[PDB]
C-alpha cells in the first residue's frame, strides 16, 4: 500500500547556534508513493534551442493544508527565543513543479 | 521489468503550430515509469519571521539522463523552410524533483 499518507512523530526543537533547553513537540510529515507514473517527453521548438527541452509530469507527496505554530525556547542567558514551523494536517499527491 | 523508470519509443508527426507545412514523421523517445523511492515532505523550523518555504522535500521523478540534440527542416506553404529542434532521449533515470 504505502501511498501518500500523513504521519505523526515527535522531535525536540533546538537552536542550531545558541544553547537552549530542548523543547519536544508533536509534528507531522507527508510520506508515501503517489500512484501516477512520472514521465518526460521532448518539446519541439521552431524558435530556439530550448532552455528546457522537456515536458514532464511528476507527483510528489506533499502537505495539502497545514497550521502555523509558534514555539518559545528557554535559551541560556535568560533568553526567551521563538521558533515557527507548520503542523501538517493533510497530505496529497501534487505536481513536482506547479 | 516492473513498471519502473525506463525509455519508451514512439513515432511522432512534427508540424508547426501556426504555419501550414508538410509534416515529417520522426522517431522519438520519452521517459515514463514509477520510481521506487517514496516521496516525502517535512516541516522546517526557523527563528526568523516565518519561512517562505516551510518544508524540506524529497521526490524522485523519471527524467532524461542523457539525450542528443536533433534538427529537422520542414517544408512550408509559403515556400519557406522552417527548422525545428528537439532532444532525442538516450537514457532515463530517477532524479530529485528540485534539480
Ligand atoms: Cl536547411
Amino acid at each position: 500500500p504505502r501511498r501518500c499518507m500523513r504521519h505523526h512523530y515527535v522531535d525536540s526543537i533546538s537552536h542550531p547556534l545558541y544553547k537552549c533547553s530542548s523543547k519536544m513537540v508533536l509534528l507531522a510529515r507527508c510520506e508515501g508513493h503517489c500512484s501516477q507514473a512520472s514521465r518526460s517527453e521532448p518539446l519541439v521548438s521552431f524558435s530556439t534551442v530550448l532552455k528546457q527541452p522537456f515536458r514532464s509530469s511528476c507527483h510528489c507527496c506533499r502537505p495539502q493544508t497545514s497550521k502555523l505554530k509558534a514555539l518559545r525556547l528557554r535559551c541560556s542567558g535568560g533568553m526567551r527565543l521563538t521558533a515557527t514551523y507548520r503542523y501538517i494536517l493533510s497530505c496529497h499527491c501534487e505536481e513536482c513543479n506547479s
